[PDB]
């Protein structure tokens, strides 16, 4: 019941997350936003797809999301 087209979109925002530039704090500060907005959404496709595919979505995406996080906690300190 997951569409192409929801999958398609969440990595579509995925890969725009990680192609921002983090040079200042406002970026950093949409960017994590944003890193916030997608760990929901990739669960919500985990959670709606039930190595498993849902697997993926929701436990290894949330955690590399979460890397990113603390990274960019990093620079803002």
């Amino acid at each position: 019941e997951v569409t192409i087209e929801e999958i398609g979109e969440f990595h579509e925002k995925y890969l725009k997350l990680l192609f921002t530039n983090l040079e200042t704090h406002n970026d950093r500060k949409k960017a994590l936003a944003e890193i916030e907005k997608l760990k929901e959404e990739s669960i919500y496709l985990g959670e709606k797809l039930r190595k498993p595919m849902y697997k993926l979505y929701l436990y290894e995406y949330p955690d590399r999301l979460e890397h990113q996080k603390k990274i960019i906690l990093e620079k803002d300190t």
